[PDB]
């Protein structure tokens, strides 16, 4: 006898697991078990994919309430599983989602002179360097103390709750609690503060004094900041980070875009598509008995969304393992999902990657792993795939 089938299957993220084909070739909605003892679908053919992510009865909120099956432990309070809804209710959503635009005056100079002074860092230092470490994670901590308007010098402490906030975890976190409580008061601080004036948190400041919303609550407010800044390094740090070695395994890839770098935002589409960066299924709670696929979902079970089930799925995507930037549908896959939820980021996430790509090609054009990578050591129990360091040469 053997137990229900666990997930996730595997932290790597530098390849695919041979049985993600199998579930969606045989059973693409299945039953597995989660790492909290819970059963869930785990949904893993892009119809499929599609089908949940669309219908708004499989509800993001929902996965919060007390006594539901669950992926895995609240690193946050209950409500802030909402907080986009809780922002569009607000009448916060337009200034929000124009605050983290790329297209901001001197935003995508900002990328690219961090980007070339990071580099240069790295090759004055001497190979072998650490393109995790010591490139993406600050690339992406540097973008979000600039779209926030909060200082450089806070950034690294910001970052540090990271490592625990975004953890996937069978129970609840202590530390989540501690980073929590301290960042929102931080973040609190900042809307007091008067030379807060520029970003996200500039403007957030303003609306803030605004009679127009002056019932809106602080504590809003205050963990817009915390979360924007939290989703959107982790998310683009991690996507850059594991995105560079899908490169790296590709040199014909690697020189084309070194020697075209027109073709780089149809690369980073590609990157994104073949992304193994989200370790978990995106949940949801149904809210009604619905018909995926061969399975009556009942009202109150869980739904885990597996992107990498979508974007590899072959009567989407042929031969979608493989980065072919002609593809004729190639920003429909689902790396920032899809519907209701679908990524407020997406357009600054793109630009980050495009940008630490471009200037990596140019300063790093022989860029190479400096240790075999089977060595690279994937971070475990976490909410994103990620090599703990990236050790490169050039
Ligand atoms: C490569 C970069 C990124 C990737 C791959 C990514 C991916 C995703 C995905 C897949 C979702 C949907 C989650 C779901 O439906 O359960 C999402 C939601 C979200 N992302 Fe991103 N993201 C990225 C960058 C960012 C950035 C830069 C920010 C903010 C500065 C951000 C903020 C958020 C927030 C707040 C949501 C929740 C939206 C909602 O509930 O309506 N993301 N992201
Ligand atoms: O469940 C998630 N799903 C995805 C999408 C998401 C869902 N709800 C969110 C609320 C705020 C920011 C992001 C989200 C994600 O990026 N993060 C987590 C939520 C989250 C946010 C901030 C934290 O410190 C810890 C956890």
């Amino acid at each position: 006898a053997t137990v229900l089938l666990e997930v996730p299957f595997s932290a790597r993220g530098d390849r695919i697991p041979d049985a993600v084909a199998e579930l969606r070739t045989r059973e693409p909605i299945r039953k597995v078990r989660t790492i909290t003892g819970a059963e869930a679908w785990l949904v893993s053919s892009y119809a499929l994919c599609t089908q949940v992510l669309e219908d708004r009865r499989f509800s993001m909120k929902e996965t919060a309430a007390a006594g539901a099956p669950r992926l895995n432990a609240l690193t946050v309070p209950p409500e802030v599983v909402n907080n986009m809804g809780n922002i569009a209710d607000a009448g916060l959503r337009k200034a929000v989602m124009k605050a983290i635009t790329p297209k901001a005056p001197g935003l995508e100079q900002f990328l690219r002179d961090t980007a070339n002074s990071l580099l240069d860092n790295l090759i004055t230092e001497g190979a072998p360097a650490d393109l995790r470490n010591d490139f993406a994670d600050p690339l992406a901590t540097a973008l979000h103390c600039k779209v926030l308007g909060i200082p450089q010098e806070d950034g690294p402490k910001l970052f540090r709750s990271l490592s625990i906030a975004f953890m996937s975890s069978a129970d609840p976190i202590p530390a989540a609690k501690i980073n929590w409580d301290r960042d929102i008061e931080y973040m609190a601080g900042i809307l007091e503060n008067p030379n807060i004036t520029t970003g996200l948190m500039g403007e957030l400041s303003r609306l803030r004094k605004d009679p127009a919303y002056s019932h809106v609550s602080d504590e809003l407010f205050a963990t817009i900041g915390v979360t924007f800044f939290g989703a959107g390094v982790i998310s683009t740090g991690s996507f850059l980070t594991t995105a560079l070695i899908s490169l790296i395994q590709r040199p014909q890839l690697r020189n084309l875009l070194h020697e075209k770098p027109e073709l780089i935002p149809a690369g980073v589409e590609e990157l994104l598509r073949i992304n193994l960066s989200f370790a978990d299924g995106l949940p949801r709670l149904a809210t009604a008995d619905i018909q995926v696929g061969d399975v009556l979902v009942r009202k109150g079970e869980l739904v885990l969304v597996l992107l990498e089930g979508a974007n590899f799925d072959p009567e989407h995507f042929p031969n979608p393992g493989s980065i072919e930037l002609d593809r004729p549908n190639p920003t429909s896959h689902l790396a920032f999902g899809r519907g209701q939820h679908f990524c407020p980021g997406s357009a600054l996430g793109r630009r980050h990657a495009q940008i630490g790509i471009e200037a990596l090609l140019k300063k790093m054009p022989g860029v190479d792993l400096a240790v075999p990578i089977d060595q690279l050591v994937w971070r475990t129990r976490f909410q994103r795939r990620i090599p703990e360091r990236l050790p490169v040469l050039w």
